[PDB]
């Protein structure tokens, strides 16, 4: 569940040992269907949910509070993100959940599919609890 | 097949944005039963092989040539690698390899078991073919 | 014992003075008979041993670590050479090897017959010892 | 009967290398006794020989003059050398000649025995011949 960006990346870090990008920011994103497993997904929920902002982690803080550090793996959304509610028109639903480096674009951290499918009405809130959205 | 240690920087560099430990060598391990994967491994093959220099990748290149480009994975050791010959005493049986940042310890990046079980006799070299140790 | 495109070089060089040559990289090779002392050899080992990529002397190192600084003569080999096995067909018997500025042709630097004629088998690998090679 | 400089500059440009020091020009004086191979000659006749200049090859031409191009080996000083004829004091045996690049000291690339030896009178050019003094 590693995109070929960060692959490379960590491949080429543990190996090579070359320079490993540090990302500076966290962004959450909510697609429909799953990504491609390269850069964006295929494909991000837009022109059926106008209020499509990807809810940054760690909003009070600058870098490394959106997660739990790490020991023997796991991670916990330490920050709850509160997504905009849907704005309106059609129901758009939620089964694949992507951390993206960049709010728009900027490669693909992780791609993992959902617990559980969730359809979003006219109106949801879709908020994510915290001590969820653990990696390995 | 992922040790804590490579496990707990890589998900910090990804997520929590810690810069990423970058080894100045690249050092490979023979190890009679699989590592711990923690600090140190289960175990180190000493006083049963008399001459076990540990045969650094990119023997004398400083950096970047120990493995093939990573592109959507993949990897392929590019210098052969070939180990001291068995001196003598009793023989040595090996089942996993590991590597290593310093010649001694130094932390665990990878390990993983031998396609085929492979034993030491009196006197071998034990070379890893190119296109071996590979990394996904 | 010397070849000749050495011979003329050195000469040359400690004579009239014009530029001496520096050879980017250094190979060894295998002969089954003498050398000719000219450019190319008679004969290199082909198609009786289907992998047979020259080795060069500190393998990945940039120069000037592949052989130890002389004094008052000789050198080594200080990182441990080791051809490609083998591969099959019939035996192979080596008893010259030559020093090569090219992996392909370009001139001879030394020749010199070994110490006694090796026999290699179905599967051998024919490893140099540390230490040995010694050029005065 | 090549010293210890110009051995460890060729082993050093051959296999390390290193460059080769050049020898902008080219100076051939005579010992009495032969030379120990190392820095400098055992040794030079001086105070025995006031008028001591050491003759340089190529008197004419500024570089390449003096030895004629390399060709599988053998040289010949092409410009005749004759020496200023003794001053006075004691009769001088010539028994070794070494080639210096530089006329005091400035290491010591050949030493050679000469074929015949040769005792010098109070009055003698003692020239050299066109053809001798070969290299190899």
């Amino acid at each position: 569940a590693a995109s070929t960006y960060t692959e490379n990346n960590i491949l080429n870090a543990l190996l090579r040992g070359v320079a490993f990008p540090l990302p500076a920011k966290t962004y959450v994103s909510l697609h429909t269907g799953d990504p491609g497993v390269g850069a964006g997904a295929n494909e991000v929920s837009l022109s059926n949910w106008p209020a499509y902002v990807r809810r940054e982690a760690e909003q009070g803080g600058a870098i490394g509070s959106g997660w739990t550090p790490a020991a023997s793996g796991q991670t916990s959304n330490v920050n709850q993100l509160t997504y905009p509610a849907n704005n309106g028109v059609a129901a758009v639903t939620v089964t694949h959940y992507a951390v993206f480096d960049a709010p728009t674009g900027g490669n693909l951290l992780f791609k993992a599919p959902l617990t559980v499918a969730r359809t979003l009405q006219v109106g949801d809130v879709f908020v994510f609890d915290v001590g969820s959205l653990t990696a390995q």
